């Protein structure tokens, strides 16, 4: 179970996750509404959300997503897309672990998400405290699913702690490095990880133990079936360092299973 | 078995599908010659077939294929295209169901298929009914491989009732539908559908029975093996709405085998 | 194990196979320096190896690489990429056997393969022979990792014989033809070939056997385990027509082990 609050908070992100799969929001003018296709995003669409920066085809392995200013919930969201491209798929499988000791020392992080964020952190850093200084009074959120939801992960781990808290909605995220980063990902403070896998998704399955990878804690589990709408009492918080008996069971793992949280993502056009 | 002459139009109809594949058949001036490369439609090839309307990058879904007149064997022959692109790939998963009461009550349909469809009804329409005006002696057929089977059977199902047949041949083409729309698939009049499908084919198994959807009834199972010549004796007919002991048996899948429809299928470049 | 030197020149041509995948090495001026991205391919960094030609999207199936001179090591290297395309892919899907006569009498290929090799041919060749005949001292080494190594044996076969040796160096790669062809690749004069396959890795096993395809001989396997360093003690050779205990055992397929030969292969951005 999770509360009603958190809930409609997994809801949103979710919603703000799916809408950066929609190639009209990659390269979106600054100021104008963000809408989805195909009842993608209605959350995001109801409220008064703009964007502040989009982008496509950034830094190294296409990173793709946006920039958004949320007056109705107060929110600088960043978003970002997950795996479409060929170039997004060929960074998934650069999976060696690479030293981040400027995030932590003993952590090593997935080469391929590590050497796009990278690529892209300080633009990015630069806009998002941009809209700090602007919108100081806002909350500022990185959110992404599968592929997107790795990037938020490191993006939040190396820019917390510089006065405004990060708060992160990751969706069917890889595992993003080793059990140094993933204790790390479990202690930090500066903003909360929010961790969100469904029933048996192979994402969050992978890269497998056996190649040095770990989860971060907790885990919110979404227990509820493919196209099966979610409750707040679908939701088990799942806590320990690479912890079973949520999504990393030894049963089989499933695909579809992937692009159902709360509604379909992955599959915006 | 099947008589050798619903044989010779099951292999004429599988290279009619192939032939789609080829780019050279998406974007060919009308009027032309329509041609494989190798051996991907020697039969297509040899008949007095012409482009009436080559198309690609159509509607929603990259909608791909050809408009065929064949003078030899007397036939309207709307060819689509199976899989290839990204954005075919993306309309795949788009696997919830949508209503189509407008096909018939009480069906839904895979969003992505229906919609695709219904982003180039209208055009296709008119250019089969200006077909038919002009040779009210040959016969209209939908065909396609995968994706495009289930595009065909799609059409098909819409476009009947019109005052001419449509017949339709599909190859290894996916569950298109609810149990409402496999029956009336099964029933409809106006022209029949032959659903074909190899060995064990993953492809006809998807998307899975436990997300609604179901396989119309009957179906042609090739049992010779990938790479096998496909003689009249090979292909047995099986009735029944999702009946089982055809392809539709809970054994492993398989990749290749839903790429030998008679010959190679998907691979003309 | 194997000798050092033998080592060395694996390793080597392992990272000249995997900066082929590099996009910045598939078009790039003559004369300039070959490098990859982060740790890729050191050797070929160290040494003094400029591009020649440099290519991409060539022929039919996307042929791509490069051709380098290497005046440390007194070669003439042609690297041809592996998958990474769409129409990489469909290419690997035709797997027919096609007869190639003029390769080798009673030889027949992989349809895709040798289809791609056909539409390049002369071109390659006469990018070849003219580094031949600026540097008749050094050696020319045909390489590549998967679709890139099968490439690379079936332009081997078909251009030695024509006044200079040609030495084949292929990480995972398919088999690319029938038993025929494999008795040839094994026994031609003119160059040797150098087939490495990493512990159970798919892509050494496709196409089956049951297609009609044979592996030449000798083969070296690697043993050691994906991310694990290579010594010369983890390869073992091993002689005979469809050798079996080595990667052609019976037993369960891998897909990362595809990717780590000495190093990471096939991700290079
Ligand atoms: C379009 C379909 C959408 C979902 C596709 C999901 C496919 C998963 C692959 C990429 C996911 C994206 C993604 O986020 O990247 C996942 C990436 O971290 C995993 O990298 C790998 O290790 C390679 C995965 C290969 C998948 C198939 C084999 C399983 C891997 C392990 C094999 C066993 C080895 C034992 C040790
Ligand atoms: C091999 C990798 C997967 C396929 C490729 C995916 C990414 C494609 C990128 C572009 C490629 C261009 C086109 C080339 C395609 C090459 C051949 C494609 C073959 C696959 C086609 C898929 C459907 C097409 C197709 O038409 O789409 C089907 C669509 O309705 C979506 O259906 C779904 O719900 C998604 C299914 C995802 C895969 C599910 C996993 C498989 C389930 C079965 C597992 C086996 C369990 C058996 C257990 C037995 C013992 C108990
Ligand atoms: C993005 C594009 C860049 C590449 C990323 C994808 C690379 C993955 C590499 C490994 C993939 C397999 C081999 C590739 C061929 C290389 C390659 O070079 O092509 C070899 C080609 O000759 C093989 O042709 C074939 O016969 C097709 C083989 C497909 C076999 C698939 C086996 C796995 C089945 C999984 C789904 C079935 C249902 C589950 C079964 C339950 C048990
Ligand atoms: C460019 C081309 O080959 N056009 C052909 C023509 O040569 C042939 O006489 C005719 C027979 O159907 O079909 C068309
Ligand atoms: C870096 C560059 O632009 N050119 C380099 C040059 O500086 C270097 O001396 C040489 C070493 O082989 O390779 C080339
Ligand atoms: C942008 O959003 C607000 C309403 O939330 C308003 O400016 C307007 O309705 C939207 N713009 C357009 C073009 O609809
Ligand atoms: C995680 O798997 C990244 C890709 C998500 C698949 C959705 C379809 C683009
Ligand atoms: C079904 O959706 C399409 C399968 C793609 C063609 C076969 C693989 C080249
Ligand atoms: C052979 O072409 C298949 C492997 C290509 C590498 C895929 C991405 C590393
Ligand atoms: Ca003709
Ligand atoms: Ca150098």
């Amino acid at each position: 179970e999770v509360s009603q609050d958190l809930f409609n908070q997994f809801n949103l992100f979710a919603q703000y996750s799916a809408a950066a799969y929609c190639g009209k929001n990659n390269d979106a003018p600054a100021g104008t509404n963000i809408t989805c296709t195909g009842n993608a995003c209605p959350e995001v669409e109801k409220a008064d959300a703009t964007f502040l920066y989009s982008f496509e085809d950034s830094g190294v392995g296409d990173v793709t997503g946006f920039l958004a200013l949320d007056n109705t919930n107060k929110l600088i969201v960043l978003s970002f897309r997950g795996s479409r491209s060929i170039e997004n798929w060929i960074g998934n499988l650069n999976f060696d672990l690479k030293e981040i000791n400027d995030i932590c020392s003993g952590c090593r992080g997935h080469d391929g998400f590590t050497s796009s964020w990278r690529s892209v952190a300080d633009t990015l850093r630069q806009k998002v405290e941009d809209a700090v200084r602007e919108h100081p009074d806002y909350r500022v959120v990185f959110t992404g699913h599968s592929l997107g939801g790795a990037l938020a992960t490191v993006a939040g781990a190396d820019l917390r702690g510089n006065g405004y808290d990060i708060d992160v909605f990751s969706y069917g995220a890889p595992r993003v490095g080793n059990r140094a980063f993933a204790e790390f990902l479990t202690v930090q403070t500066g903003g909360t990880l929010y961790r969100i896998t469904h029933t048996n998704d192979i994402v969050p399955r992978l890269p497998p133990r056996e190649f040095g990878y770990s989860h971060s804690s907790p885990e919110y589990w979404i227990k509820s079936g493919t196209l099966v709408p979610v409750t707040r009492n679908d939701i088990v918080k799942i806590e320990g360092i690479d912890a079973t008996g949520g999504n990393n069971q030894p049963n089989i793992p499933d695909i579809p299973a992937h692009l159902w949280y709360f509604g379909l993502i992955g599959t915006c056009l």
